């Protein structure tokens, strides 16, 4: 179901796994300042959440690194969708193994070809949202379009126009916004760090419309800011000095994470204590993911708890996941679960039955076929 297979040459293969290892590495960062956070009420410090935030960036840029050339894996495939076929069909084509990426656990098809073995369960998730310090969408085309010249490498030189004042740079290059867009803007002005699941609730729509496909030509707010990133010039020079600048900046905030998490316990966060018990850290950071899923799905889907601590667990704590899955695959799991409870959660299921008048199976054969396609 996850799949990649690498190229490129001998020299190309080294270049890649250290681009990948390092991405692992950055990404550790994000788990152990969120696990310092969630293990330390005290923890739950500014500059801890910096700490947070600059290995967030780090791992984005990292991540914009993978496939340079744009040819260096062949048959991606995620959750068993074949990836070369969807990116190469997209009007700005790109790297499909970037491209996966940027997909919860897309990791994996790249792990496997890169055959990584250096590191336990080496993840690297590029999905960070409440506390990521660019606006999250943007973040993630900056990754698929591999833009290591617009990443920032420093919480301190984020751009306001990448975070808060991110219409600026959507203002800047005069591209065309329909009204399904405008209507997604609306609620990122009022915050752009709005979960893509709560804009969808919001306006009534499915999460797939909201975010509709990477590239230009769909519609949503990937393809809003495809249509932006893809008018910025590449600046290589910009690009040569985040790369130059980046290793260092990683290792530096190793340090000050050991360093400031010897106010708050009894034996420091070291790399290598991470390493180590980098399986409690992933246990804790998933439980959290989990109680936080079920909590918003009681609380704004109106679902009882049990059945929404079992479709937590059953699905990674994702509620765009859930949010996708045919009612008879969600009863399947959570046996307990009404009919009421999953239009909630999925609203195409809800559009099926009440607005086409179809039966839940017939919503479901079509909520199948639609788990294949980016933007429905």
């Amino acid at each position: 179901v996850y799949d990649a297979e690498f190229v490129g040459s001998e020299r190309e293969f080294e270049e890649e796994r250290e681009t990948f290892l390092k991405g692992v590495k950055a990404y550790d960062g994000v788990l152990a300042t969120r696990y310092l956070m969630e293990r330390s009420s005290s923890a739950k410090d500014e500059e801890l959440l910096e700490l947070h935030q600059n290995f967030i960036l780090l791992t984005g840029s990292y991540a914009c690194s993978i496939d340079p050339t744009e040819d260096r894996y062949q048959n991606v495939i995620v959750r068993g969708v074949n990836f070369d076929e969807r990116v190469q069909r997209l009007s700005t084509g790109g790297s499909p193994a970037r491209y996966a990426i940027v997909y919860r656990r897309g990791w994996r098809a790249i792990a496997k070809a890169l055959d990584i073995d250096e590191e336990d369960v080496p993840a690297i998730e590029v999905r960070a949202v409440k506390r990521n310090p660019l606006q999250p969408a943007l973040y993630r085309i900056l990754v698929r379009y591999g833009r290591v010249d617009l990443m920032p490498v420093t919480v301190d030189e984020v751009p306001p126009e990448m975070a808060g004042e991110f219409e600026r740079l959507i203002e800047r290059y005069d591209v065309p916004i329909d009204e399904k867009e405008e209507r997604i803007l609306e609620i990122l002005r009022e915050n752009p760090w709005t979960p893509h699941d709560e804009i969808a609730r919001r306006l009534g729509l499915s999460v797939s419309e909201v975010e509709g496909e990477k590239d230009p030509e769909s519609s949503g707010i990937y393809s809003l800011w495809s249509r932006v990133v893809v008018n910025i010039e590449y600046d290589e020079r910009t690009a040569k000095r985040h790369v130059k600048r980046r290793d260092r900046l990683l290792e530096e905030l190793y340090e000050h994470l050991e360093e400031l998490s010897e106010r708050y316990l009894r034996h420091p966060l070291t790399r290598r204590w991470i390493v180590e018990h980098k399986r409690d850290i992933m246990r804790r950071y998933l439980e959290q993911r989990i109680v936080e899923c079920a909590l918003k799905l009681q609380d704004r889907y109106g679902i009882r708890e049990d059945v929404a601590l079992c479709l937590a667990r059953a699905f990674d704590g994702s509620i765009s996941m859930i949010a996708t899955t045919p009612y008879r695959t969600l009863k399947d799991v959570c046996p307990d679960l009404t009919l009421e409870e999953a239009k909630s959660v999925n609203r195409t299921l809800a559009t099926l039955i009440d607005e086409h008048g179809l039966s839940p199976d017939a919503a479901d054969e079509l909520i199948e076929h639609f788990e294949s396609i980016a933007g429905i």
